[PDB]
């Protein structure tokens, strides 16, 4: 019993973190096989970030301008290239600690673990969600750029995120490991606002099922509802629309608990319209939306 | 910016987790140097847990009855002994992955990371607190006994907790790595209730300081208060009494923010007497108490 926001064990990723320096700028890189991946704004001064021409800044750099240090040892850089918003630094030594791995581009609402790093050194690990507006609400102090997000499937690490930017609102933006930003953000220090931060409905439902499984049942009511009727309520409260695909993903949790998905939607509707009346669910006074249905099953199993 | 409950990077601990089997019972062990540490109730049947005589059950076991597997390899057991509530299994091979480490017995209110494991395999990592009543609110499914809690200081891992029991209330109890239980609990499947679960006042204050540093300021008010006056309020709301030692530990956060500790106590008093009026602090609708002052400084630095 008990329900906690758990991150994946970080060891496989710790062994890939390196330090990358170019001129006066230092951040984190990811060393896999003989390639080091890092945010391209490693080549920018604090002044260049207003309006960088990355292609022009990059021509002024040669292989020997990129310093790459794994722990207390220097890697030799034998090639460099820019792929979208990431730099790929070819080194002459394959990382002996490279796990089995994949690069994946995740969908909004999916969760992953972040290994927050500074100067190539692991600081902490936490679990979060890609928001529907493609931001993450993270913990990134100066220097944590290049820290990565991942999921682990048995022995294979699926890297899905690299931290690049803090937006003026305090939320974080970054890319997949091919260097494509999640959402409309760009690697420039300019006014970019996030759209509306909606709640991930299918995750709240999964978390409500977790609550039932762990004994918190007070919020279950005697009503049911329909998809269209619930979705009118969802729209009002800035919740993501619920689809039949989402109902299907919740199937195993419905089966485990014997609570129909639409019954749970009607419980959720009443919590949205009534609040919690000073009560809690799984120790929380708010509706939690950073557990996917797969997470809940994983943690309960 | 941003504030998240972060666990320590788990890699140094992942490399120490092993599987320990004795008869039909399997749980997790911790392999450091040439000793494997695990809960002594590995020698119990599900039936023995009603009322075990551990000394009598242990005489029926010899070195070869303890199966210890690190990944897919078997360790050779050359000695066994019982130290309080843990078994120490002497093996013939030192763990090549042993980090620099210490055994420490933590105080109530201190935090640590847990690496939840099953059958010797790491499942997830999360940060929690030793409650003032010496329980932890964890995530432990069948088989996670022997999972451990730790803090990391640079390169040294301070092991402070081993999971042993789930109490009938759903909270968790365990020992230090010398096998002494935290609190009054025993390793027997019997009625043991936890005392009153009070809130860790100095941690709430630290978290309120974190909130100020990250821009959430609405709860700051125009009042101040005294230690004795605040502590009357603390007693009413089942908060731990605040001492001058606690005021002192908060000193650096007071300095950073320019908010006197007693000013922040008066903010806390009003939140305790008024609630949050449907507002949030650092994304939470409740007062968070599982960040120590040291955590807050660490994460902000
Ligand atoms: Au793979
Ligand atoms: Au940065
Ligand atoms: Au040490
Ligand atoms: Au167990």
């Amino acid at each position: 019993s008990g329900f906690r926001k758990m991150a994946f064990p970080s060891g496989k990723v710790e062994g890939c973190m390196v330090q990358v320096t170019c001129g006066t700028t230092t951040l984190n890189g990811l060393w896999l096989d003989d390639v080091v991946y890092c945010p391209r704004h490693v080549i920018c001064t604090s002044e260049d970030m207003l309006n960088p021409n990355y292609e022009d800044l990059l021509i002024r750099k040669s292989n020997h301008n990129f310093l790459v240090q794994a722990g207390n040892v220097q890697l030799r850089v034998i090639g460099h290239s820019m792929q979208n918003c990431v730099l790929k630094l070819k080194v002459d030594t394959a990382n002996p600690k490279t796990p089995k791995y994949k690069f994946v581009r995740i969908q909004p609402g999916q969760t992953f673990s972040v290994l927050a790093c500074y100067n190539g050194s692991p600081s902490g690990v936490y679990q979060c969600a890609m928001r529907p507006n493609f931001t993450i609400k993270g913990s990134f102090l100066n220097g944590s750029c290049g820290s990565v997000g991942f999921n682990i499937d048995y022995d294979c690490v699926s890297f899905c995120y690299m931290h690049h930017m803090e937006l003026p609102t305090g939320v974080h933006a970054g890319t997949d490991l091919e260097g494509n930003f999640y959402g409309p953000f760009v690697d420039r220090q300019t006014a970019q606002a996030a759209g509306t931060d909606t709640t991930i409905t299918v995750n709240v439902l999964a978390w409500l099922y977790a609550a039932v499984i762990n004994g918190d049942r007070w919020f279950l009511n005697r009503f049911t509802t329909t998809l269209n009727d619930f979705n009118l309520v969802a729209m009002k409260y800035n919740y993501e629309p619920l689809t039949q695909d989402h109902v299907d993903i919740l199937g195993p949790l419905s089966a485990q608990t014997g609570i129909a998905v639409l019954d749970m939607c009607a419980s959720l509707k009443e919590l949205l319209q009534n609040g919690m009346n000073g009560r809690t669910i799984l120790g929380s006074a708010l509706l939690e939306d950073e557990f996917t249905p797969f997470d809940v099953v994983r943690q309960c199993s």
